[PDB]
C-alpha cells in the first residue's frame, strides 16, 4: 500500500560561534540518529537532498547515506533530490550501487532540478542548459542500470565507448525517480518515459496539483506505458507533536526563518503566522499538528492523488533535535498504523 | 613515532557463482569487518582504493569510507588511491569533508595514477593528458582545502569564480599524501610542493627505493619547504599469520590468486617459487611471515627509510576472510606493539 518516509537537506547555523567544522559534526551525529530513530519505528524511506551553501551540511548524499546504510536494516535510503544536471551520472550510479551494496538492496535516487542554483557556478554549467543536461544524463543514468556495459554519446558528457560500470548494485533495477515540478511540460516527460515521479508541494493548496498526476498518468497512457508500473509521490513540509497546539507553536519559528531566506532569494515577501495557519489547515500544503490529524489528512491526499508514497521534511532550519526525535517517534508509532490500516 | 596501517584494493571473485551483486555485498561487509577489527586493535590507519574493473568492489573510496566512519573510533580512514586526474576534485573534496565530519577528523586523500591507464576511458579522457589533469586537478584540491571561498581557474577544468565549497571538514588541513611508483619526477614533484609522499615498493630488495627518499628530501630542500611538513610512508604487499610457513603457504595458495597480481607486476609467474622465496626474504619486497619476523623487517626498513608511515597490503584476490581477519589480529597485537616498543620506546 502506502509508504511512509521523511527527507531533510540537513540544515545548519551558517554562523556557528565554533565554526563551521564542529556545527557539521554535530548535525551529521544528529542525522544519523534522526535515520536510527526512522528506521526502529518502521517508517520505508529516508531522503537526504544535495546542497551548496553554508546552511546545508550534505552536499553528497550518497556519502552519507553509506554511513545510514550500515547503521539501519530495513529503511531504504535516497537522495531528495540528486542534482543530476550538474553531477557526472557514472559517479552517481557508482556511488548510489555503493550504497545499494552496504545496505543489502535499499538505495535509490531521486533526480532532479531542486529549488537552488548554486551547482552550477561551482561545476561550470550554464543554467540555459538545465534541460539538454538533465536529459542527456539521466539517459546516461538509465542505460547504466539497465546493464554491466554500456555504449553512449551525447553533446553534454563525453562517450562512453563499451566499458563495464562497478561495482554493480544488489537490486536488478536501482529505482530512479524524478523530482518535479509543477510544470505540466516536467510531468508529461516522466510519464512517457514511465519512470516514477515525486511532487514536491510547497506552497498554496494542495488539491492544485491534482491536475499534474492527471497529466502524468494521461502522458504514460498515450505514451503506451503500464499503467501498474507507475509510482507516485508527494514531498511535503510539515511537523508531529503531541498535540496540535504544540506542534504549531514548535514548527512555526524555525520553519518561517527558512521560506524567509527562500522568499528574499526567489523574489517573494516574508511569511507570517496567518499564512503559516492557512498552510496547516485541511487543504493548506502543511501537514502538521497531532498524530490523528496528520494522518487524516495523509488519508485525504490519497484520495486526490492516489499515490504510492508520501515523504515529510520535518527537520527544516535550527528545529531543535529534541523536537524531530520525538516527531519521528509519533511519526513511526502513531501516524503510519492509522495511515496503514486504512489504506490496506 | 611510526604509524603502522593496512590498504585494500578490496578484490572480489570475477566469475562469483551467484551473481555480482551478492558477491560485491559480502565483500563490502567483509571489508567493514576488517577495518572495525583494525580499529579495535589499535592500528593507525586504513586505505581503500580506487579501481573500475569487474574484480574490484571499490570504485568510490570515499563511499565505503562514510561506513567506515560510523563503525570506528580511533582508526584513520584513507584512499589509498583516489586516481584525482579523472575525478572532479570539488566532489572528491567534498566526499572527504563530509568523511571528516562523520569520522570526527580522521579522514585522508592520498591522490595518486592508480590504475588510471585502465580507467581513462570512462571519464573521457586521453591518457597524454595525466601530467596536466593531475598537476591542475592536486592544484585545485589544495586550494579548496585552503580556504572556505576559491577563485580557481585552468585548462582541464572548470574555472570557479568566487564560490564556496561545502561541507567545511573538522581538521584545519584536511592531510593530502601523493602516492610515487618510483619514478624521480613524481617523487621530486611532491618534495617540491611540500606535501607528504607514499612510496609503493613493487619489486627486488626494498633497499634499491631508498635513494628515492633522498630526491624528496632534496626537492624540498631546495624549494625551500619545512622540514615538518615532510611526510613519508612505505606502502608494501605482504601477509602476517601464526607462523612463517603458513603466511607464506596462505599467501602463495593457489586457491588465493594472490601471485596473478603480486608477481606479475613484478615480473613472474604465480608458480615462480624462486621469485616469491626471494622476495619474501629479509632484503625482499614483501613484508610476509610471523609476527617478529615481520616486526624486525619493518624495524629495519625503518633504518633505511626513516619513514612515518607503514602501510601494508594483505587482503589480495582471493585470500579468504578468516585468513585476513587473523592476519589483523596479530598485526595489531604482536608485530604493531614490537615496533612501537623499538622504534619510539
Amino acid at each position: 500500500g502506502m509508504e511512509l518516509g521523511l527527507y531533510t537537506f540537513a540544515d545548519v547555523n551558517p554562523n556557528p560561534a565554533d565554526g563551521r567544522g564542529p556545527e557539521g559534526a554535530r548535525r551529521l551525529r544528529e542525522l544519523l540518529e534522526e535515520i536510527e530513530l526512522a528506521d526502529q519505528v518502521g517508517l520505508d524511506v529516508f531522503g537526504l537532498g544535495e546542497h551548496h551553501r553554508p546552511d546545508y551540511v550534505v552536499s553528497s548524499p550518497s556519502t552519507v547515506l553509506a554511513a545510514a546504510a550500515v547503521k539501519t536494516k530495513n529503511i531504504r535510503l535516497t537522495s531528495a533530490v540528486s542534482v543530476l544536471s550538474s553531477d557526472d551520472p557514472v559517479r552517481v550510479f557508482q556511488q548510489f550501487s555503493t550504497v545499494d551494496l552496504l545496505s543489502n538492496g535499499r538505495a535509490e535516487i531521486m533526480a532532479g532540478r531542486g529549488s537552488f542554483i548554486e551547482s552550477y557556478p561551482l561545476f561550470g554549467y550554464d543554467l540555459e542548459d538545465y534541460d539538454v543536461l538533465f536529459a542527456e544524463k539521466l539517459d546516461l543514468l538509465l542505460a547504466l542500470r539497465e546493464q554491466e556495459v554500456v555504449t553512449w554519446s551525447g553533446t553534454k558528457h563525453p562517450a562512453i565507448n563499451g566499458r563495464g560500470v562497478y561495482p554493480r548494485p544488489l537490486q536488478e533495477r536501482l529505482p530512479v525517480w524524478i523530482a518535479v515540478g509543477g510544470t505540466p511540460q516536467s510531468v508529461a516527460r516522466a510519464g512517457a518515459m514511465g519512470l516514477p515521479v515525486a511532487l514536491a508541494i510547497i506552497g498554496g493548496e494542495y488539491r492544485r496539483f491534482a491536475p499534474l498526476f492527471d497529466l502524468y498518468h494521461e502522458a504514460a497512457r498515450r505514451a503506451g506505458q503500464e499503467k501498474t508500473k507507475l509510482r507516485t509521490s508527494i514531498n511535503v513540509h510539515g511537523f508531529i507533536a503531541d498535540t496540535t497546539d504544540k506542534a504549531a507553536d514548535q514548527f512555526y519559528g524555525p520553519q518561517a526563518e527558512v521560506m524567509n531566506r527562500i522568499g528574499r532569494e526567489r523574489g517573494w515577501g516574508p511569511t507570517n503566522r496567518a499564512h503559516f495557519d492557512a498552510a496547516r489547515g485541511p487543504e493548506g500544503n502543511l501537514f502538521l499538528g497531532e498524530p490523528e490529524l496528520v494522518a487524516e489528512k495523509i488519508i485525504k491526499a490519497h484520495g486526490v492523488f492516489k499515490n504510492d508514497r508520501f515523504l515529510l521534511q520535518m527537520a527544516i532550519g535550527l528545529m531543535p533535535h529534541d523536537q524531530i526525535m520525538r516527531g519521528i517517534e509519533l511519526y513511526g508509532t502513531k501516524v503510519a498504523p492509522l495511515v496503514r490500516k486504512e489504506l490496506t
